[PDB]
């Protein structure tokens, strides 16, 4: 793994904790460097995106991460979003039980649902990205 890496993967861990606002900072500043760098990121929170059951915090943390990216992040991070919509649209219906038969995928199902939409309303993604640069 590359530093860019193993950095979105501790901020997607089963930690219960996290990701951290400096921890997305980082990874949004990760995809304004090289093409190679950005793929890498985007990448391994795809890898993340695709587990299940009791690491559905993978899942949830990455469309946190995902979320910030497409706000504060480079525009390639949009574009990869709306590329992989159906990724995205997939884990609206994310299901998981934990021990005491409680849906955690509730957290997920929300997530994707929020980011589907804010992809869906280019203007405001346009202007919520702006007010970003401006700061
Ligand atoms: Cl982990
Ligand atoms: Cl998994
Ligand atoms: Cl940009
Ligand atoms: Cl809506």
């Amino acid at each position: 793994y590359s530093s860019a890496q193993r950095v979105v993967r501790n901020a997607t861990s089963n930690d219960p904790t996290g990701p951290t606002t400096f921890d997305m900072e980082e990874i949004s500043s990760f995809t304004y460097q090289s093409q190679t760098e950005f793929m890498e990121v985007m990448d391994m929170l795809d890898r993340r995106l695709n587990d299940k059951g009791k690491n559905w915090r993978h899942v949830a943390k990455s469309l946190t991460v995902l979320d910030y990216l497409v706000r504060y992040g480079s525009d390639k991070c949009v574009l990869w979003a709306k590329d992989n919509l159906y990724i995205i649209k997939t884990l609206r219906e994310f299901v998981h039980f934990d021990e005491t038969n409680n849906d955690q995928g509730a957290i997920i199902r929300v997530k994707a649902k929020e980011l589907v939409s804010l992809l869906r309303d280019d203007e405001r993604l346009k202007q919520e990205r702006a007010n970003a640069k401006k700061n």
